[PDB]
């Protein structure tokens, strides 16, 4: 059972990039578990692919904490995080709920 | 349909839920503010839906340190987080390539 939400992300400087990210959320209900009751999905299931470039993925999946701006209006509002990853500055807009 | 990575997110306790998240990446070219300075209409345009429930989204984006790194079908590296938010304990896996 499916849901989705969209992010945006872009870097600065020479060779700057700009991506849309559609996060497709799938509810797996109650999957099979081991003893104790632990799930090990990275090893159980096949990942999607082919992968985007390495540095783009590291940047999107970076922790960054400091919400530094709020974009958009009304019901479609986005939190901006602003961070560097090895000399490259990134901006990442995340949908923020109510 | 272009470039893709996978994440995993799950909770413990009664009402535990389990989710696969596929992150679809679409290269949009140059960062959205040009030197003129006009905006790319692609930015925040046509967000996907419907959106996942608020506690799920919040959990997915909660700041949390990496507990450990794991593999990963095909020796693919993931960062793991183990954290609590809203009284609920969550586990999270994020694709993190080098």
């Amino acid at each position: 059972t499916e849901a989705c939400v969209t992010s945006w992300l872009w870097s600065e400087g020479e060779g700057a990039v700009f991506y849309r990210v559609d996060l497709h959320f799938t509810n797996l209900g109650t999957p099979p578990l081991d003893e104790d009751g632990r799930w090990d999905p990275a090893l159980m299931y096949n990942p999607c692919g082919p992968e985007p470039p390495a540095h783009v993925v590291r940047a999107y999946n970076q922790p960054a904490g400091d919400v530094r701006g709020v974009w958009g209006k009304g019901e479609r509002t986005y939190a901006e995080q602003d961070f560097r990853v090895g000399g490259t500055r990134w901006h990442r807009l995340l949908r923020m709920p109510v």
